Formats: structure tokens, C-alpha cells, sequence
């Protein structure tokens, strides 16, 4: 409903992948009147920037891009949410690449104690489950929590204050998935709706296996990759993938997950605008108000 | 940059009621939509918004909207009072002018009452009416009369003291009704109006601003935007001819910022539902010569 404020991180992040644009999410969302939604929220919206690195990529053959941009950002946007998160408020995080995931789920673990159970609902068409090592591209954005159970090199891995586990993980509407992330989905029996999934059992039901799997959880984060809706209706993201969740079934996700006590922080992730800015940035503004129930 | 800061406070101001034309009260929305956010951006890491809150009652004498003007600047002032910082910078965008009572209200409370509080007034218009000789009954020709305790007590009262009419440097000031002139030659109040600023240059005017404040601890500086010349500033609801020019008002943001006693700045009176596209993106000029832009 209401809040005394709302942390608003921008985190303008493209490393974790190869395509430009997707650093200026948050400044698009920002044109279309963001802050305004968040002004519906709450009066105070303290604002955060992560710092935009500005070093060239790196696109050459590499098990994992520019290794140093997406470390540098995902420690200080970790920083940054450990000092500004707080159960009775709502922290946004808005992408930047899906990279930054690490940064924000690492962030809610520090900010809580050691023995805190932390929920984390991933919706997305990627389950983001890749290493190094069996990543097709090299894209550390595929990579960010295989990287937060402690699948990963090192320099990412440590990022975390301690490693969450694939059982605090709900999968909704992935449906890209590759060979060594199918299985981990398989062998860590990770808790999942893929698209078709929802398709057949429907949202609502997604949402009572969400709230009866964190019922025993201290708080839920929400990492919202707008890839995982159909392309039909989001255009502006790096990889486009059909047979997603449909817009209406992403509102309805939206409203339902805002309604959750433990909710208190949330990424938007992967519009890149320089793909597709209008019918994207005004659909995913859509998904946000949602959220809000607005 | 130009300068940077820890942090900017940014208070939105959506207040219509000291006037009677819709739509400025939408003028921090828009600055939004044209990406404000993204200027302040390149100035602090962090920015502070506060949403002062919209009033919501039907526009309706003297002095039109008391209980809304009065509501706003109340609000604005203690909201000002706690955020004002000596170290960083306090951005008000509104809204009407009638806010800079509020405004200049909150930078006097956030001082020590010993306080010198220079005040900054880029302008077409004094904004020194009263209820009892104003032509419209507009309380947003009326704020910075109310700062000098000249005005109905509701308004005046919002001041913890009052500010002085020595305390004023008008910049721009062309539009002048019969009793704010009386209070200009009356008080001897400092001030270059357009017709000035042309034939001195804005170079003087600065020198006369810095010289002006060298024994005041803060300076405030409340930009209305009709100041500006309307062939650069058409989004405002009281446009005004033969105004400082945009070359020149860029140069005098230029130079305003680079004043160590400078700490918060209004920004107002942008009607984007009059004309959004021009205007907006020349105010953010403005906005963006402050900072150093
Ligand atoms: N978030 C996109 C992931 C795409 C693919 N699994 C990869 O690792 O490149
Ligand atoms: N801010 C515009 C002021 C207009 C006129 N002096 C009045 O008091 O109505
Ligand atoms: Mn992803
Ligand atoms: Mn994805
Ligand atoms: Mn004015
Ligand atoms: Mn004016």
C-alpha cells in the first residue's frame, strides 16, 4: 500500500552481456514517468546510482565478459542495498542486465543476520544457472545466481556474505534453458513454473506455491527479468524468447507478489531501450504499477 | 560537473492554487518525463525525493486558495527546514510561485535565527502584491511580500521571521504593478530588470549579487522561468516581453552556482499543458548551467 519511503537503485549495468542500451533502463523508465509511480507509493524516494562503468567491452571469445565491471558493480550495489534495505519499506532495483542479480541478492543477505531465511522468487525466461565453464556465450548475466548458490568463479562467488541455496529458489516462466542448468534444476530439485507450466495450471496457482514454499522465510526478493514475458509485449531486452508468461498473467504475478508481507525488495531487469523504448518501457511501467497495486 | 555532492534534495512541488491556470502544478512531472532525474544524475550519486503533498480541492476575493497556498507552504517549509544542508544542494521544482514564501519560509528555519538569508529573485514580476492591492487576488504575486511580513497573517505567519527587503535582488523584473513599485523605490530594494540586465551585462549583475551577500551566510535563489524571455519560454502562464535573454539566463545559472553561499534553488512556474517540449527542455538547460552542465 503505502510506505515511509522507497530506495530506488538505479544500476546502470550492459557487462554482464554483449548488446549496448540496457544501461539506460533506468533513465527510459525515468522519461516515462517512474518516478511518478513511485510517487503514488511513497512521499520520500531516496535515489541511489550505481556507478556506470566505462570501459570498453570486451567481445572477443571469453568464458566470462568483463569479469571486473560486472564485480565492481554487483559490490557496490551489494553495499549499497545492506545500508538501504529495510523490511518496512520497499527497495527497487532497476537493470541493467540480469549480471546485477548477484549484486541484489547478495546485498539482502548482508543487510540481514547469518541465520536469516531469504526467499528468492526469480521470474525470468533464463533460469541464469550458467558457469563460466558451460556458458554457450560467455555472458555473466546467464550466470548471477549459479553464481549466488556458489556455482562460479571465485571473484563472484565471494560476493555473496554467504551462499543462498537452490532450495530458497522459485523459478516462474523459464523456458530457455540450458544443458548444465537443466541440471541443477533437475538434481538441486529446484521449485519451478516454466511458461507453459503457468499456461496450464494458472497464475493464481503460482502464487499459492510461492506463498506456501516461503511460508517458514524471513523475507522474499522478487528478481524480475522482463524477458520472462512474451515478446508479443516486450520487445526492448537483449534475449527475446516466445511462449512466455502473457502480460496479463505478469500484471496479475505483480499484484499478488506486492500483496506478500516478506516482499520488501524488488529488480526490474533487462530493458534495454535502445532495442525497443515505447511499448515495452510503457508495459513494463504497467508490471511496476502492479506491483504497487496502482 | 562541475560540482558534485553526496547528495541532492529534490522536493517536488505540485501546487496550481496561486494562480488560476491548470497544468503547473504537473511542472515536476514533466521536468521528469524530459529526464531531470538523469541531470541530476551527473551531480550526486544520491538524490533525496520528497513529494510535497497536492492539494485536491476545487479552484475557487483578495487572495484566491488561502487554505491550499497556506497548506503547501507549511509542508514545504518544515520539509526544507529538516532536508536544508550547507554542504549540498536542495532543488524545489513547482508549481506556482506562491511557493517561494515556503521555500525561503523553510531556508530561515533551517538557519540559526541570526541568520543572514539572501534571496535571489529572477523574475518578470516582483511578486510583492498584497491582498488589498493586487489585481487578481493571485497569491502567487504575493509571496515575497508575505516573506517580509507584508500580507495577511495566515501567510506571513509560515515565516519563522521575516526576511528584509534589503534581503532582495530582483533579476529580470519588468512587469511591476503600482504597489510593488512603491515598495521597490519605497525600500530601496536592489535589482537589474531586463532592460538592465541588456544594457549592463549579466557579468555586473553577478558582481552586484556577490558583492551584495559578502556579509550573508546563505543565499537563496528562486528562478521563475518567465524571467526568460518568451521566445524561449512559452510553458508558463504569465509570459511577459523583452526578457532576459536564454544565452543570458544560462550564463547567470553559470555563475549563481558557482556562488559558495548558494544552497538551495526553486525552479518555477512551467505549465507544460500551456507548451511541454520547448519550454521543458530550456528549463532543464538552465537546470544543467547551475550544476555546471
Ligand atoms: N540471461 C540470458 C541467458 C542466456 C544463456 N543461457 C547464456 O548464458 O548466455
Ligand atoms: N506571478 C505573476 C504576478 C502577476 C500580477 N503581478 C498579480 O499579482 O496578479
Ligand atoms: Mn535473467
Ligand atoms: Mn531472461
Ligand atoms: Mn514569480
Ligand atoms: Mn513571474
Amino acid at each position: 500500500m503505502q510506505f515511509e519511503k522507497v530506495t530506488y537503485i538505479a544500476v546502470p549495468q550492459k557487462y554482464g552481456q554483449k548488446k549496448v542500451g540496457v544501461e539506460e533502463g533506468p533513465k527510459f523508465l525515468e522519461k516515462l514517468g517512474f518516478m511518478n509511480v513511485l510517487e503514488q507509493v511513497a512521499k520520500s524516494v531516496n535515489k541511489k546510482t550505481i556507478t556506470e562503468p566505462k570501459t570498453p567491452q570486451e567481445l572477443g571469445v571469453t568464458n566470462a565478459r568483463n569479469l571486473n565491471e560486472v564485480e565492481s558493480v554487483n559490490i557496490e550495489l551489494r553495499d549499497t542495498i545492506a545500508k538501504e534495505y529495510d523490511v518496512n519499506n520497499l527497495l527497487i532495483n532497476i537493470g541493467g542486465d540480469h549480471s546485477i542479480g548477484l549484486g541484489t541478492i547478495a546485498g539482502v543477505v548482508k543487510a540481514m543476520k547469518p541465520n536469516a531465511r531469504v526467499g528468492v522468487v526469480w521470474f525470468d525466461a533464463h533460469p541464469d544457472m550458467n558457469t563460466p565453464e558451460n556458458s554457450p556465450s560467455g555472458n555473466i548475466h546467464g550466470m548471477p545466481l549459479a553464481c549466488a548458490v556458489g556455482l562460479g568463479p571465485q571473484r563472484l562467488t565471494s560476493i555473496m556474505p554467504h551462499y543462498i541455496t537452490p532450495k530458497d529458489i522459485m523459478y516462474v516462466g523459464i523456458r530457455s534453458i540450458d544443458v548444465g542448468e537443466q541440471f541443477e534444476i533437475q538434481d538441486k530439485h529446484i521449485d519451478h513454473f516454466t511458461a507453459e507450466d503457468v499456461k496450464r495450471v494458472g497464475m493464481k496457482e503460482v502464487i499459492e506455491a510461492i506463498n506456501k514454499k516461503f511460508v517458514d522465510y524471513d523475507v522474499i526478493h522478487l528478481s524480475f527479468d522482463i524477458d520472462g514475458i512474451d515478446p508479443e509485449f516486450i520487445l526492448g531486452t537483449g534475449t527475446p524468447v516466445p511462449k512466455g508468461i502473457s502480460l496479463e498473467d505478469s500484471l496479475y504475478f505483480m499484484s499478488e507478489m506486492g500483496k506478500m508481507k516478506k516482499l520488501h525488495s524488488v529488480d526490474i531487469v533487462e530493458y534495454n531501450p535502445k532495442i525497443e523504448e515505447e511499448i515495452t518501457g510503457k508495459n513494463v511501467l504497467k508490471c511496476i504499477s502492479s506491483l504497487f497495486g496502482i
